[PDB]
DNA sequence: AATAAGCGAAGTGGG
DNA sequence: TCCCACTTCCGCTTA
């Protein structure tokens, strides 16, 4: 099953829902939800993974949070909804 | 208050 | 056995 950075980082290339993520700036991996359409993307991270519940923004940043602790993707200070992928996600 | 967002122990998958 | 990679629940804090 695909791991949930890969699917944030595969939406970002392909632009698939554009109006729910954005690259700030690409060359630093830095990302950010939208306030108002952003639960319409994590459903369809739950959907994708097959999961019991319907999935929400808020169990989706929870997940977020681990990989706060590892620097998979790190949430950026002072920010609402930024995110920056490490340097080892980006090169794939 | 209402709403949004941040923060951070037990249950489920698939090894 | 026991870790992976989240998911779900619960609830406090900050804006
Ligand atoms: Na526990």
């Amino acid at each position: 099953k695909i791991r949930l950075y890969q699917f944030l980082l595969d939406l970002l290339r392909s632009g698939d829902m554009k109006d729910s993520i954005w690259w700030v700036d690409k060359d630093k991996g830095t990302f950010q939800f939208s306030s108002k359409h952003k639960e319409a993307l994590a459903h369809r991270w739950g959907i994708q993974k097959g999961n019991r519940k319907k999935m929400t923004y808020q169990k989706m940043a929870r997940a977020l949070r681990n990989y706060g602790k590892t620097g998979i993707i790190h949430k950026t200070a002072k920010k609402k909804l930024t995110y920056q992928f490490s340097g080892e996600v980006l090169g794939r």
